């Protein structure tokens, strides 16, 4: 070889194929919002919280924590379920862990 | 009065003891795509240099510099010299387990 280090680079660039790093820079870059990343810590603390909650915990309008929800939704860091009014909770027990190692780490 | 004001207060005060912020920090240094290819290849080989890197990730040394220079501001990879040889490693388990829960996550 007229390279470097080919054998590992290539078994890397291999596994590398078998995941999705795409799809987790996708639902990194959901959480790591400030105010995102708040929402989660909050759903880590208690089980349920509605959009208006949300937009109180953070102090921002409705409409802005809407979003940031809706973001976390399609990337599955946070669940819903609609009496009219949705409650949110974490998208699972995954989440809890991302964020509580993270807090953990940083100590 | 206002809106479930005890409870919202409740929760602002756990907020506020605890380092979100540093937290979303370390996600925003993991969560770039060729970062998180880096993160990922860091799981795989106990060590690496920056030119594995740039080969792995196809990409010129200099760039692949940067976002290690990136990576290791945040905590996330370690390195020892080697003689002009870096030599970068994950910066601690806690970096493992956030990539592959999040990756085991994302399968499903
Ligand atoms: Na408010
Ligand atoms: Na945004
Ligand atoms: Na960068
Ligand atoms: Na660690």
């Amino acid at each position: 070889i007229f390279g470097y280090d080919e054998e590992k680079v290539n078994r890397i660039q291999g596994d590398l194929q078998t995941v999705d790093i795409s799809g987790v820079s996708q639902i990194l870059k959901a959480i790591a919002d400030e105010n995102r990343a708040k929402i989660t810590y909050a759903l880590c603390q208690d089980e349920e919280l509605c959009v208006c909650d949300i937009a109180n915990i953070l102090g921002v309008t409705i409409a802005n924590a809407s979003h940031h929800l809706r973001t976390l939704y399609k990337q599955g860091v946070v669940n819903f379920r609609k009496g009219k009014l949705a409650l949110y909770s974490l998208g699972g027990e995954a989440i809890r862990q991302i964020m509580m190692i993270a807090l953990a780490h940083k100590k």
